């Protein structure tokens, strides 16, 4: 149970008037996407991300420091 979304990495992107697709890595798999100029502005090779169910962009910001047991 769980592990249910994966996460991916930008490799490569390329970039047109009206659209840029994104080359994104899983592992040893490759997947394309193709979005609006204005939803890549925040990514660059080297970025993970988090494709949705609805093919929305999610930006991997990083981890949550978690020192303390609170329970």
């Amino acid at each position: 149970s769980g592990d249910r979304t994966r996460e991916l990495k930008v490799i490569d992107y390329r970039e047109y008037d009206n659209t840029v697709y994104f080359i994104l890595r899983d592992g040893d798999k490759i997947y394309t996407i193709e979005v609006s100029p204005e939803e890549a502005k925040k990514l660059k090779p080297g970025d993970w991300v988090i494709v949705n169910e609805d093919g929305k962009l999610l930006h991997v910001q990083g981890s949550l420091e978690h020192h303390h047991h609170h329970h």
